[PDB]
């Protein structure tokens, strides 16, 4: 009986990590075998070049930190396929979504040319998507130094993301994360749980494909 394969996907702030932290404690505590992954996974040797670029320690290529980006998942693809095949649930903080939305907000760079590199990943079952309007979020902090916490660019994301959500392959879900950390946990719980009861019964898919 395989494990889920769960991503969550959001605005700023939206609460991604958050909610994915107490998703994985919360399924655990209910009887499930689940863990947390997110991405960017940063401790590979691809993880720290990415992690560089994002705190603008260094530059990189548009085009090839794309790529860094979609490497850095398929490098967890053996992991992830083993430990959902053992029953395992997989909670993820950001997929290749993130990968297509944040490349796509930068001028000339397709949609479809930003997919392909993660065609054929494996396909989440659940992707929950946290909803926030801009002036709740502004209350959760001020943009930083990483690279891509600016607005205008944010905007663009989103932008991507609206665009993905048109493929009706996928199970998408929107939550609404402006209520509190509680409420909105509980939304994403539930919703987690049914996906869990049917992931046993179809096998894992490919994403894009
Ligand atoms: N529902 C919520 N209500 C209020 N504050 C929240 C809520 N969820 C998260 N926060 C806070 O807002 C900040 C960002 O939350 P977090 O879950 O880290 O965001 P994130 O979605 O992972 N952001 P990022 O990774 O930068 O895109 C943290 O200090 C959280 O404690
Ligand atoms: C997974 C992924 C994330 N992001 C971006 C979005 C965000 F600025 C950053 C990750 O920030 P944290 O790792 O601190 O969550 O990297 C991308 O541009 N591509 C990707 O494939
Ligand atoms: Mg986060
Ligand atoms: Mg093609």
């Amino acid at each position: 009986r395989r494990g889920a394969l769960i991503v969550l996907e959001g605005v700023d702030r939206a609460g991604k990590s958050t909610q994915s932290r107490k998703l994985v404690e919360a399924l655990c505590a209910a009887g499930h075998r689940a863990e947390l992954l997110r991405f960017p996974e940063r401790s590979t040797e691809i993880g720290k070049l990415l992690s560089s670029y994002l705190q603008k320690k260094s530059d990189v290529e548009d085009h090839s930190v794309h790529l860094l980006f979609s490497a850095n998942r398929w490098e967890q693809v053996p992991l992830i396929k083993e430990k959902l095949s053992q029953g395992v649930t997989l909670v993820v903080d950001r997929y290749a979504f993130s990968g297509v939305a944040f490349t796509g907000a930068k001028e000339n760079f397709s949609l479809d040319w930003c997919k392909q590199p993660d065609v054929g990943l494996p396909k989440p079952d659940l992707v929950l998507f946290l909803q926030l309007q801009l002036a709740d979020a502004a209350k959760r902090g001020a943009f930083g130094h990483e690279r891509y916490e600016n607005g205008a660019f944010q905007e663009r994301a989103l932008r991507c993301f609206h665009q993905l959500m048109k493929d009706t392959t996928l199970n998408w879900k929107m939550v609404d994360a402006s209520k509190s950390i509680e409420a909105v946990h509980e939304d994403i719980r539930v919703l987690s749980e049914d996906a869990i009861a049917t992931a046993t019964e179809k096998p894992l898919g490919e994403l894009w494909k």
